[PDB]
């Protein structure tokens, strides 16, 4: 019995954290690359999580399976295509999906991700391949899909490259730049490479989101909003700790990309306390509901909706409100944004 059986919009979900276990198995076998399990259930049990850890302990799960996908053109295009199929079944009608193109490349990338041998798949090629799979998925499954490229906190030497790829692939299919990775790296938001990329984004009209206040202090959110000039905040739960900052962001209609089930499993949210999203809901904040890394969290979008419905008093009315806010805060051009809003209002009658 689905919590919200109406069209949804999802703004915060990682392509590399939203791959079918079956597809991971497939490419491990095909390429002869080690995976920590030989069945799909056992693979889910080791890659996946069902109790809280930490952000770095979460980030280690990628080490298990990224090597079977990175540097492989067929695999990269396939995960993009299967992503759209996955989301179409969830009742999502518009999604922005994000990833680090560098982390899927095996050429012209330093340091080389996942101990790969030099190949022929550059970060540029990665974006091209993802685009192809996403566009074919859109055609096959009849939902709209756009992508966001992630700078990685520990590797600000990639950030200007990420900016250039966002320019090169603007709206086809890249709609924004993100900053992801380990938020516990002290002061990483203001590493000069990241600041230069975001300032370049401002000058070139490239849209901006930033992971902030997931596990970091409100200062991380402040850094994102006031220096990186972010347009949306990934998570943002800890913003509430600085009341003045939080109230300012409410006043500015900042969008928070909320990931409730993710926040439980990464330890971003202390489950001894009321979730931040309850405050957001009560303050009528601008926010969306999102899966984040459904492969690792063993989840679908219904997991997050069920959780907020059961545990946080979420109504159908609030589910409609937050999806309309998600649509308004999307990085779609004006005409396509209007189209999405029209569709939501039509299907919500
Ligand atoms: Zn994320």
């Amino acid at each position: 019995t689905p919590a919200f059986n109406k069209p949804k919009v999802e703004l915060h979900v990682h392509l590399d954290g939203a791959i079918k276990p079956e597809t991971i198995l497939y490419f491990g076998k095909k390429r002869g690359i080690a995976l920590p399990a030989d069945t799909v259930e056992e693979l889910r049990n080791i890659i996946g999580m069902d109790k809280p850890l930490s952000l770095p302990g979460f980030l280690a799960k990628f080490d298990y399976y990224m090597p079977v996908i990175a540097g492989c053109r067929e695999a990269i295009k396939r995960i993009a295509y299967e992503f759209v199929e996955m989301k179409a079944k969830e009742g999502v009608v518009y999604v922005e999906v994000r990833y680090s193109p560098h982390l899927l490349a095996n050429s012209k990338v330093d340091p080389m991700p996942w101990n790969q041998t030099e190949g022929d798949v550059t970060p540029d090629d990665v974006v091209d391949l993802v685009n192809q799979g996403l566009q074919e998925g859109e055609q096959a499954f009849g939902i709209k899909v756009r992508s966001i490229l992630c700078c990685m906190r520990h590797q600000p030497s990639w950030s200007l490259e990420v900016l250039e790829l966002c320019k090169k692939y603007n709206q086809k299919t890249v709609v924004a730049m993100d900053l992801a990775g380990d938020e516990t790296i002290e002061g990483s938001s203001l590493f000069p490479g990241h600041v230069e990329a975001y300032e370049g984004a401002v000058k070139n009209g490239i849209h901006r989101t930033v992971h902030a206040g997931e596990v970091g202090s409100p200062e991380v959110v402040r850094e994102a909003v006031d220096i990186l000039k972010t347009e949306r905040v990934g998570h943002g739960y800890h913003t509430i700790e600085d009341e003045a900052l939080y109230n300012r962001l409410l006043k500015e209609n900042m969008h928070f990309e909320v990931c409730p089930w993710s926040s439980y499993l990464t330890g971003a949210w202390d489950p001894k306390t009321t979730h931040a999203v309850v405050r957001f809901k009560n303050d009528k904040a601008n926010y969306s509901l999102n899966t984040d890394d459904p492969l690792i969290f063993k989840s679908t979008l219904d997991t997050d909706y069920q959780m907020t419905k059961k545990d946080m008093g979420f109504t159908e009315e609030e589910f409609k409100r937050l999806n309309i806010n998600a649509a308004k805060s999307s990085f779609l051009p004006e005409e396509e944004k209007k189209e999405l809003l029209e569709r939501l209002y039509r299907e919500y009658q």
